[PDB]
């Protein structure tokens, strides 16, 4: 995606499960897109650390695309992402 500063207030970001459901996961500052998981993979049963994704949009490209877990996720705020199992 653009990767910036989107809407007017914004502290989450849209996940995808491998299961037909969705969960989103809310921002502190200085939090990142895979840490923040943390939470989502207690409660649901999952594993961050063994689970790896990339970036799915509507506008569609043709082409898949890596996300950067080492980058603030809420620094780029309003982006999506599909996690996949390693």
């Amino acid at each position: 995606g653009p990767l910036g500063s989107p809407s007017k207030t914004s502290n989450t970001i849209r996940v995808f499960l491998p299961n037909k459901q969705r969960t989103v996961v809310n921002v502190r500052n200085g939090m990142s897109l895979h840490d923040c998981l943390m939470k989502a993979l207690k409660v649901r049963g999952l594993q961050p650390e063994c689970c790896a994704v990339f970036r799915l949009l509507h506008e569609h490209k043709g082409k898949k695309a890596r996300l950067d877990w080492n980058t603030d996720a809420a620094s780029l705020i309003g982006e999506e992402l599909q996690v996949d199992f390693l």
